[PDB]
């Protein structure tokens, strides 16, 4: 048994009525309980997420199957059987907290891995590649798929406008119009690092990497009219199932898998490997296994720690670096600068975003500073060797430049169509219906002259499959 | 033709690419565009609504059919034919911003006034009545109908715990659990007051009032088995039909309607009739038309006029006042209190939530101050003639009080089944077959303790209200 | 030895030197350390408090010498010898952050005391009245003291003219204006708790009471010529010396005592005794000792502690409430209100703001919440028994209402200049040499209109007190 | 003659009493003028800035004596005769908004060019060089010169031992210890752009530049003695004069000089042009004059247009650009990065910060949208001719890279000393003296060890310079 309490610590006497001129007047202003409650209420909510805004969260582990050592020094990664905590969550991309998860779009699949050396994120996506290669973009692709600024309703004539002047976006459609585009749920996923990093190993030796994540439950996706029928009884099927899975016991798994490739194997690929409208063939650079990621418990309380969870591209932890990517550059800065604004200055304190190892330096101060401060030395150098020292067994490769100017300009081999033909061609027979099915939809009411550059655009990639779009939207093709 | 260009007013020479170390190499730092625009991007979001967060607003003009001056001083009222301009937003309540129309809720019909003697904000819903009677319960209730704070789905047990522990809500239950809980659209749609108000004349006589506003277009509604199958397809259609009725043409409009009760009346009553768990008799209290609200305009920018919208019950006018009613004091209070954190300190200088009246007055500063202020004298009284003085003419009533003390204590009659039995029986057959298959889907999954607790607040509203309730969940209710 | 880490908990390699195009070029965006550094350096700052915004914090205790159960059921007053610690911050009151504590001001004397039954504030001043008596008031007074919007000085001209045209404020005037308007520091200082509140005993019985501190270093206050030399050499004196005697183990401390009466006594006093422009004669309600509060503990960070320290005049405990004091009554609202916007939401849970008493509700979420919440109950009424529930011992007290109805009007018998002039009598001629030499030296450049109302006032108070004033202000008043 | 109103617009008819139970009862929670009013008086504050808080603004104009366009494509440089209109803020750097005008500091001289391609802000100093050159080092230069974190009392021993251990700052110092250190007001004082800057013309060539400003009133200073007697009568003296001598207009003027160097001069030299530690020789690189500004008009609000008023180094207009100091590109983003914390996401948007030129642009939303915007189209590319495009007219310069790797590493000829030798030997034997008496006066307290190591820098310096300081503070440096 327990009293209900003011913030004060005050036992609460009557949580039914107001304070009032006798049992039937007016309130009086002398009622701290209800205008304290009241207060507080009315400040909850804080903005949501700017993309990504709908998702789910849960906690797990990653084990080590094989040592990663003779190609990264992550610390996490070192040795076989080694168990590193996990936060994880996952999401829609385009519509508002509360939007159905029945939606096509990406799907986030963002991990933090709570490591000896640092936290360290990689923030994926379900799907490897991106619509675009360079971040000052990322503003003017989201404004054309987010809804309409008038309407409030999302507007394909938008995005296609965008899209199809925007012709490096050809494979990334080309992958989310299958029925990929809606994942059936959470668990039956993959998952991408997207971006191509750096991998450094104790002796200084680089190699580029990408990551892969492969679901013990399958990848499992959801038709147009699938999609519908889930959505007419639950808006919210995704969240529901992974909370589900996990309460049951049933944890969801992934494997990690990477790929791995010399520096040097640039100058004789026909794309840059670091343009992540691109993938690198499984063939020519196969998949290795690294460990297995279980997750296991739901969180407290979602407000606390799945809303407010921050992740970055930027939180890197030694051996493992950014690449030259320039759509990953723009992500290093954009992700801690939402956070600050979205959950204040202080939020690497919040405890779901807090670090296992120590955290030691000469920051202070900002809003909600609940960390009880102590010292008189905030600043370095200083003459007092106890005080917190930088480490230089802790610094970072030192990448070389190829340029020799500072520039705007695109990548050399933009190569914009060639991998878009080719994952049209490996589609199944079914699987390039259901993609004509779903581009046809989606294209058959927006402005004529953007539908014929996207045709256009996919005619480029391959010639059956732009033909049998313009066939499926009735557009004669032949002046062309 | 324009220039892209910069905040600071400098064209944009590149919109597409980042500033970097040649044309393949990673990203500077001295890239002011690109740190700009992303900056920008990242603090797009402002907190939503912490209820009503979806919904739609549009401009029009109400205009006086019969002047009300006999009743009340209201400069908007006064005489025949005179216009004003309202904005108007509609909602549903529970959900977060992207979630379904299609779910069952009360609706907002918040109406803002733009009047010669200031903004008059008359925020109702659809429903004429409410789940409670003091503002000290709203957070509580609110909690309940939420999403669980673990797994961030709507649960019925936590809303019927909390609703049949609150017997008074049981009127209300019997209204949202028709089909009326699912309006067709915001058109076809009913509005209400909810609160009785004061109404004050010019010789300072004080009536209470009701208000009603009743859709040209009629009241549609729609059944579980309807509101699934446009979910299905559509999760914003009450936005979308209420945006394409008002681009045809279609203007939908309501007609407003009074309800006026001497103050002596209270002791002629079984009920407390400021109790907005209740409703008055319209064969006592006879509906006198007062004019028609028609919406003829979309707003411009969505975020700017529609979700930086901000409506307040205290935003009352000469000549109407609040009531004593204690859930209407404690709204006198949140509004304006959530939106100064939801908004900013300087929220009423947004140009929708401007008044058309002049304002002066010696407030000053905080965040984003852009109205060019002037002058030396910020405060009152003051030596100088020209600036800003108070006006006797426009003083408040003053209501009587019959409390002697200062307590917490219920409203007297509260009682809570009467209305709700009265509502149960004006039902039509088909009606009451509706009602009892929407609160059996919705009662069936609950703990048996609270199911029974529900059956038994039903049942002292109706007999048969409350024994068919029993049999459709299969609950023998016989020995009670 | 540690290292110097991230927020992320990764050790820096390099604190020294941002990564750039080799050893002299232009810097690169992919520096997490940098920017992460900067960024959190661009928000160290938070609004300075609206008024008293300089000041300084110490902690300490307070121990019973005279338990008070016959008048108070406060539980930190009950026995002899009953300890309870404390955290106290002094100020001065306008100007901001970083001004001097040289200059004319009431100074500020805020108590909290960690109670058992919860957080007690007394947000006392040095001075025991205050210059109006109704809160609508307070933006008005502050602007005029405030420096001028235009030039950011302080102007008398300005405060003069408010000050004039509300004559309540004469009776503080006469006390500012003695050299106690400058105290000589934080120790040497009188406290005052200014309002009236009221006592209610175990029995409900209710009495009046007033609280006093009496420094045990006794008062002292400078010349205007002493605060200059000081203010030549030291702009923080004030500050310097609170933590100096602490840090020497010279503890500085206070006794408390109250004076008691009878709610009855209204109706035969001259004047309102909830009138904080009035004091109590000494004479006629004799002070009463209770204990003795010692501060013996500094602050260990300033920011943390003392610049995010909340207090509020609504953070009483059982036993202790408000007044009628329509003063009073609108700081119950002012504190919470602007600490919210200056600290957060959450600011309750900052540290020093936190009781010692246990917290439990159903509050949830706001800006930066760091508590680990969990559970799914976050809503009262509920079916269960061991979730927090209110507590009918811990009731507020049911004042009398003396009046009618909702009335703006000013209090019966104002009674203005009585007392002001009583304290003129009661000064020593070196005190009334000073005084009027104080009150010269700021009238001698004001409107000469505004500088006439001033005297006037004065003389109503007593003549001797303003025709001293006249004279030395050389206006001939004999026409009057 | 005008109406008191509320936000609302709605006439006030009692600005003086609170709504209350009769005349004396307690106060009414429906009593909106009463909240509204508190609110926003409760909210006036925002965050000073992080540094240089106490400030002073003027408006002016900037006329161009000689044309620069041999060596700038900049257009408000491009003819003899032209104007562009001005703002400017002056202030001290590391004490709070309320700090007095008579401590020991740098003084900022911040230029706000509203030009016809935009906002150009050129944020100076009043002394030429800094005391640092990277800016990962800013927060804890500025930490140690700042009140101890918990004493909030500056301390000369903990920014001498960080100045100390980063002997580049030994040049600084030896400017801010002469007099200079105190300026006797904002108009007798220097102005330097500090940084080298990249001056391009129309061809694309490119030239290194300096900027310094030369007060038509002279350069005056204050001995310790003189600023104590100011600092006893007025801590806002400076201040207070700016506003004088233009109240009264005697408008304050600065010409503005440049020094111009070619790029291939860096291997001339025994330091790096672009270490703002450095001067450029007058007699190599001599003072070209380019026009003047005077400031002829306050502002009409403090807080509105001084305390809001925003300004970048990174505010850059074609012709005009970065270089590759350090120093300066960090600063590039910290200001903008502060300024969305401090004054909100549209702060540029406040009218002083608006530019001249148009802006037009897809970003959108944020906190406190006022500007009504309108549109479909907010993403480019986009088919709409009609809408904003990038000019390739307005491209920035492609400075070249010298470097191959991304490194942490400093500059090469970093030269600690020898400047700061020429320096001393540069003043007057009275100069001389006074720089000895104010280090003095600042060391004599400190940490030996430290005291000891700030006499080696300042003999490296200059032996004289070394040993006079050694003789002054009584300690014997034979032994080394
Ligand atoms: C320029 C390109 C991109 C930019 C500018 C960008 C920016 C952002 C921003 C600002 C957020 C909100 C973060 C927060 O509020 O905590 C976000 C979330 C997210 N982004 Fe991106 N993003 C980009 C590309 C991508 C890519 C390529 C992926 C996958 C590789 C991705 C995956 C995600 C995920 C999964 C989230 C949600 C993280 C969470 O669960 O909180 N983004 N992004
Ligand atoms: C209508 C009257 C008043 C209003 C509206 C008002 C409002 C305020 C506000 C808004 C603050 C800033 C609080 C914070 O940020 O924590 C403040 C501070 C303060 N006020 Fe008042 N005030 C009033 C009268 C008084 C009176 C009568 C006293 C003493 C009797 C007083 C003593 C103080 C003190 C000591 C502080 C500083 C709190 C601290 O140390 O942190 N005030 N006041
Ligand atoms: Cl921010
Ligand atoms: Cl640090
Ligand atoms: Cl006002
Ligand atoms: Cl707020
Ligand atoms: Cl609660
Ligand atoms: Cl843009
Ligand atoms: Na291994
Ligand atoms: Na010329």
């Amino acid at each position: 048994h327990k009293n209900l309490t003011t913030n004060q610590g005050v036992p609460v006497g009557d949580n039914q009525n107001s304070r009032t001129a006798g049992h039937r007047g007016p309130s009086f202003l002398d009622d701290y309980h209800l205008i304290e409650k009241l207060a507080h209420f009315d400040r909850e909510r804080i903005p949501e997420r700017v993309v990504h805004a709908r998702g789910a969260g849960a906690y797990g582990v990653f084990e080590v199957e094989n040592s990663m050592e003779k190609h990264t020094r992550a610390a996490f990664l070192s040795e076989e059987g080694k168990q590193t905590d996990v936060f994880v969550r996952f999401s829609t991309v385009i519509h508002p907290k509360g939007s159905p998860e029945t939606l096509r779009d990406p799907r986030g699949f963002a991990v933090k891995f709570y490591t000896e050396e640092g936290n360290y994120d990689l923030v994926g996506n379900n799907l490897p590649i991106f619509f675009i290669r360079d971040a000052l973009k990322f503003p003017d692709m989201v404004h054309s798929l987010k809804p309409d600024p008038v309407t409030n309703i999302q507007d394909p004539d938008r995005y296609w406008d965008f899209m199809t002047l925007t012709p490096e976006s050809t494979h990334m459609l080309t992958w989310l119009f299958s029925d990929e585009g809606i994942p059936a749920n959470y668990a039956e996923m993959r998952g991408s690092g997207v971006h191509t990093f750096r991998w450094v190993n104790k002796y200084g030796e680089t190699k580029y990497v990408k990551y892969h994540w492969r679901p013990s439950e399958g990848i499992r996706n959801l038709s147009m009219e699938e999609a519908a029928e889930i959505q007419a009884n639950d808006f919210q099927h995704a969240t529901r199932d992974l909370y589900d899975r996990i309460e049951k016991g049933n944890y969801p798994a992934w494997d990690l898998y990477v790929q791995l490739m010399p520096l040097s194997d640039y100058d004789e690929l026909d794309y840059d490997p670091c343009d992540p409208t691109k993938t690198w063939s499984e063939e020519d650079y196969p998949l290795q296994k690294v460990g297995r990621m279980t997750l296991n418990r739901n969180p407290e309380n979602f407000f606390a720690e799945t809303e407010q969870a921050a992740f970055t591209p930027s939180a890197l932890v030694p051996g493992i670096e950014a690449s030259e990517d320039k759509l990953l550059q723009g992500r290093l800065f954009s992700y801690p600068d939402t956070q600050r604004h979205r959950l204040g200055a202080n939020y690497m304190r919040i405890p779901v975003n807090c670090p296992y190892a120590p955290v030691h330096n000469n920051q202070q101060d900002g809003f909600m500073t609940t960390t009880r401060p102590s010292g008189h030395i905030n600043y370095e150098p200083n003459r007092y060797d106890d005080q917190p020292k930088e480490n230089p067994h802790y610094k970072e490769s030192e990448p070389v430049l190829h340029g020799d100017r500072m520039v705007r300009q695109k990548i050399e081999k933009p190569n914009d169509f060639k991998q878009a033909g080719e994952k049209y061609r490996s589609y199944s027979e079914e699987e390039k219906q259901a993609l004509i099915k779903n581009l046809t939809a989606d294209l058959k009411g927006v402005n004529e002259k953007t539908k014929l550059l996207a045709i256009c655009n996919f005619y480029r990639a391959d010639e059956d499959y732009g033909q049998r779009l313009a066939d499926s939207l009735g557009v004669d093709i032949r002046s062309y």
